[PDB]
């Protein structure tokens, strides 16, 4: 079972000094979002646009995925994202992350029907 | 099983919440802590001091919990702590939470041997 001590520690203890701060972002995003579970993702990009809007990019430019499929796309725009990223000092489970907030094309892998984004391939 | 689509939401999707936004603490600190898993917990204290300061409340005041209890302790400092609610707009499992950092001592249930925080009681 999940002891006593450590189920204290998990829902009440965050030490710190700016635990509310905006460098936190990816961290608790990280956390929020099941990706740091068994081992820290390394990269990974969130979009901060209307979902109507990222879901138009399987509408837009065509291009090759990083891993040579074919079903990828590029936004015309850029669009407001947040880059999170690794720590040199970010060892699981105590993963790390520097956060990141950029304006950038993003570059999306679409599939199914009807066709929706299905992977975040790269921003350029 | 979960859908190709939705695990890009999950994993890349952040619209109508800013990097940049002290408020958005406790949305992000309960889902991260799974508290908001099953139902959205109404209400939750996190404490930012260390974990050996907090360890010593259970050497201090010794007070009645709540619940009539006679294993609790309050802190003869004020600590720095998070306090999160759920909003009158909170609905699982889309649980909202308002931020309010504060400053008040903390009353904590000791358990165990050696004795450590088992349960948070409140703070005043």
């Amino acid at each position: 079972k999940e002891s006593a001590a450590a189920k204290f520690e998990r829902q009440h203890m965050d030490s710190g000094n700016s635990p509310s701060s905006s460098s936190n972002y990816c961290n608790l995003m990280m956390c929020c979002r099941k990706m740091t579970q068994g081992k820290c993702k390394p990269v990974n990009t969130f979009v901060h646009e209307s979902l109507a809007d990222v879901k138009a990019v399987c509408s837009q430019k065509k291009v090759t995925c990083k891993n040579g499929q074919t079903n990828c796309y590029q936004s015309k725009s850029t669009m407001r994202i947040t880059d999170c990223r690794e720590t040199g000092s970010s060892k699981y489970p105590n993963c790390a992350y520097k956060t990141t907030q950029v304006e950038k094309h993003i570059i999306v892998a679409c599939g199914g029907k009807p066709s929706v984004p299905v992977h975040f391939d790269a921003s350029v």
